[PDB]
């Protein structure tokens, strides 16, 4: 498997984000799962919210995994960000956040859902692989390098 | 919360043990939950394969999160080790392994489950911890900062 792949499409890998609030990428990452899903970005939003106030989703070293629950969603979904400049993001290690990658999960959990965060976790955490991620320019290349992480 | 408090408790942090195998370690954690709950140690260390078999559950670091699905389980079970000798793990980075906390779930999926690994992730993920956990001599401590880390 690649497993980030059949819920992270081409779409939802967003390059250099020109951004200033956590409030902001949020929205954003509200507008990019309303693309390709049914979804109010409002939702995603303050779902996120509803979780980043509960404590930093900030794995360290400019990387984040906001994620949450959402009330109709039938598959999990996915997406990933990167940021001009990096935000402050409360971050465990006081750094700010430019590289984030978003899951979203139905209110039905799975068995998988914890398998899901917890391979996303194992890439952005590895740091030979963040610098390839925070360096990338070429969109298919960050799309195939994201999806086929460990295959 | 402080999350990990309720399913770790004081006997399930085990300082330094000298051991070889991946197998090893996975068998003398298998004894660990065997101890605190009624659970067959063997059952234990087998699904932590059927798990890792699938793909290396090391963070990066000397860091790894062995889990696993357990068949009678009634509320989540986690673990800390540390080696004497870090062993070969076979983590993204290449690096041995020393720390590792080892999570059970029910195979009833629960929506905590994901957000439970979530901060461990995180928890081993920050380095400034990492050398903490590392380095602490005093289990009482190693207990209240495993269960204390964002309160």
């Amino acid at each position: 498997m690649n497993r980030l792949a059949k819920i992270l499409p081409l779409e939802n890998v967003v390059i250099d984000l020109s951004v200033t609030s956590k409030k902001r990428v949020f929205e954003q990452a509200g507008l990019i799962f309303e693309n390709q899903n049914g979804i109010a970005r409002s939702t995603v939003t303050d779902n996120l919210f509803a979780r980043e106030r509960l404590g930093s989703t900030g794995l360290g070293e400019g990387v984040a995994i906001p994620h949450g629950r959402i009330k109709g969603l039938k598959h999990p979904l996915a997406a990933f960000v990167r940021l001009a400049e990096p935000i402050p993001f409360e971050a465990p290690d006081g750094q700010p956040v430019s590289l984030l990658i978003f899951l979203l999960v139905p209110e039905q959990a799975t068995q998988a859902h914890l398998e899901i965060l917890s391979e996303i976790a194992q890439l952005l955490s590895d740091r030979d692989t963040r610098e390839r991620l925070h360096t990338e320019p070429d969109r298919d290349e960050l799309h195939r390098l994201l999806t086929q992480w460990q295959p």
